[PDB]
């Protein structure tokens, strides 16, 4: 019952002592590390948005086509939580087709975007989806067509329904796009509430359901904001599935997740926000409806 009061006091104790940085730095340095030889092949240089952010070879997503199967994307599969996610970087001008090719092949139903599209700066991301219902997009290289069907703009996020079509088989699928628009690079969401509401909308859509392929999650690099999002979702699932909610160790889960893609969660504030959201979120789910 008051098992949250203990976690909250604990959380408050860490805030009091100002140990978030030390806690975060301790987690970072125990992170596993694995090869990324494919990401580093010369022919894949223009497929990577950032020189130092690469998917591990063991968990990378492979494109089912031609000569090059490479995309900066990693499959994160959390065994106990029974949930998988594909974490990728914000699509580049030359990788938008690869991006949708992946959504198709992996049979993903939803796309979660946590950054903003920016054509200028160092933290970018291309306009990989149509902004106008009347102007659909065709990706020649991967023979796919995308059409914006609907758009519901809220103040903190925007939900969009898209229609993706395999120009070859001519079949089509409905892809749901959940765009959280107010999450700065290396920053935190507007508030725990706004973040939890966003996360709940994604859940409700059934986009995270085992019925479909894993949801595709990305930001600019696909590690800080995406890592934060996935960690909170995963810890919430564990706190529900487990007999004891306080038994969930955020450090353990983040380290576990980091075995699949490097650098998840980029700042100590993002780690603290993550824990703050899991605590409030768990009080909602295992709370009184
Ligand atoms: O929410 P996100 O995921 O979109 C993010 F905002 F957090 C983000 C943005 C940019 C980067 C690449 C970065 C810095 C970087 C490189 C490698 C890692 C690591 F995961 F491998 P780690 O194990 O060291 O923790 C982390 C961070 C960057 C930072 C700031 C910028 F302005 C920029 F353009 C690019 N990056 N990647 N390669 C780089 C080479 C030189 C400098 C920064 C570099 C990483 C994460």
């Amino acid at each position: 019952k008051l098992e949250f009061m203990e976690m909250e006091k604990e959380f408050e104790q860490i805030d009091k002592s100002g140990s978030w940085a030390a806690i975060y730095q301790d987690i970072r340095h125990e992170a596993s590390d694995f090869p990324c030889r494919v990401a580093k092949l010369p022919k894949n240089k223009n497929r990577n948005r950032y020189r130092d952010v690469s998917p591990f070879d063991h968990s990378r997503i492979k494109l089912h086509q031609e000569d090059n199967d490479y995309i900066n994307a990693s499959l994160i599969k959390m065994e106990e939580a029974q949930r998988s996610y594909i974490l990728t970087q914000g699509p580049l001008p030359n990788t938008c087709g690869h991006f949708w090719e992946m959504v198709w092949e992996q049979k993903s139903r939803g796309v979660v975007m946590l950054n903003r599209v920016m054509e200028k700066g160092s933290l970018k991301c291309a306009q990989y989806w149509p902004q106008k219902e009347e102007k659909e997009m065709i990706f020649e290289d991967t023979n796919l067509k995308l059409t914006l069907i609907s758009e519901d703009i809220k103040s903190y996020y925007t939900v969009r329904q898209l229609e993706l079509e395999n120009l070859t088989t001519q079949e089509t699928r409905e892809i749901l796009h959940f765009h959280y628009t107010t999450w700065p690079d290396f920053g935190v969401p507007e508030s725990p509430a706004s973040f939890l509401n966003f996360l709940f909308k994604v859940r409700e859509s059934g986009s995270l359901s085992p019925e479909h392929g894993p949801v595709v999650v990305h930001c600019s690099a696909g590690i800080g904001r995406s890592g934060t999002f996935c960690l909170a979702d995963t810890c919430l699932l564990l706190m529900d599935k487990r007999k004891d909610p306080s038994s969930v160790d955020i450090k353990k889960v983040l380290l576990e997740m980091r075995k699949f893609r490097m650098g998840l969660i980029q700042t100590a504030d993002q780690l603290r926000f993550s824990y703050l959201a899991v605590i409030e979120g768990a009080k909602f789910i295992m709370g009184d409806s």
